[PDB]
């Protein structure tokens, strides 16, 4: 399997899965299929215990990470069922200014961000998007687009 994904049994179904632990992916089918650049968009929830609980839509941030967890998790459940577009929730209620470009951060080489957020965003192929990424700025779903 490619770089982090590993195979798994679920819970309820008894059904294999297939997980990664680098970008916090989960899904039923496999995957079998490094550049220097790629290009993503996030989406971000911070907390209360952000490096910077603020954002251009709350003064003070003060949910818990838990509660950042909960939300990430229900814009997750969103974009996989097709009731909303990432790029819509992302201008919506990311905490990062790049909500206003639909969550789009450019292209960005290994060195620039932090790390947790490179490896998903390496780890991912074009079109892919993570699970939850905990950084210090908060949580994110990472969408790969180039
Ligand atoms: C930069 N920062 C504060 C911070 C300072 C030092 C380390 C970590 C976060 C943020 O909370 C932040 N972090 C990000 C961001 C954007 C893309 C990728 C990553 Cl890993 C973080 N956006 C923001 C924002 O406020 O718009």
């Amino acid at each position: 399997l490619p770089p982090g994904w590993e195979k798994a049994m679920s819970r309820s179904s008894g059904r294999v899965y297939y997980f990664n632990h680098i970008t916090n992916a989960s899904q039923w089918e496999r995957p079998s299929g490094e550049p220097a650049r790629v290009r993503c968009s996030h989406l971000l929830v911070k907390h209360s215990q952000s490096r910077r609980p603020s954002s251009w839509r709350q003064e003070k941030i003060t949910r818990t990470k838990e509660e950042a967890l909960e939300l990430i998790n229900g814009y997750i459940q969103k974009i996989k069922s097709g009731e909303e577009d990432f790029e819509s929730l992302a201008s919506q209620f990311s905490d990062c200014s790049s909500a206003k470009a639909r969550g789009d951060l450019g292209a960005f080489s290994r060195g620039q961000m932090q790390k947790p957020f490179e490896d998903a965003s390496f780890a991912l192929r074009t079109g892919e998007m993570s699970g939850p990424v905990f950084t210090d700025s908060g949580i994110h779903i990472i969408l790969r687009t180039e």
